[PDB]
């Protein structure tokens, strides 16, 4: 049910048009200052896990009525990847459909390794420099 492959799809091939099924694997907010949120997610393809996903402010209503929480499963409908000036890339998601509420998928699904630190097979990468998960926690 999820698009498997799709993570690595975005961030190698550059497909700004696919339409694919991700698993939320969490939400957190950018600051936690006294300003409206904006939500950073690590999504799960089943295969890589990416944490540069940030939900567009006009879908915060998803999230603060709980529709959108830690393993539902959701379909992208448009996004784009925009880049920092540091040149992390980030993908902004400006429309999704909840598919299956976290309730109703129960648990996370597959064995996902982060996208930055291994491949869609499960392996992690050769990393001499030991920085790869700089970019998750």
């Amino acid at each position: 049910q999820l698009s498997e492959g799709a993570i690595a799809a975005i961030m190698q091939k550059g497909d700004t048009n696919i339409k694919p099924i991700l698993q939320v694997i969490n939400i957190r907010p950018i600051t936690t200052g006294n300003s409206p949120p904006r939500y950073r997610l690590l999504m799960s393809d089943g295969l890589n896990t990416l944490s540069s996903f940030m939900l567009a402010t006009q879908l915060n209503p998803l999230v603060e009525e709980e529709q959108l929480s830690s393993n539902c499963v959701c379909q992208i409908h448009r996004f784009i990847v925009n880049t920092l000036k540091d040149g992390r890339r980030v993908v902004i998601l400006m429309e999704l459909e909840v598919l299956k509420s976290a309730e109703a998928v129960g648990v996370k699904i597959g064995n996902p390794v982060p996208y930055n630190e291994g491949t869609s097979s499960g392996s992690y990468d050769i990393d001499n420099f030991d920085i790869d998960d700089f970019d998750d926690d």
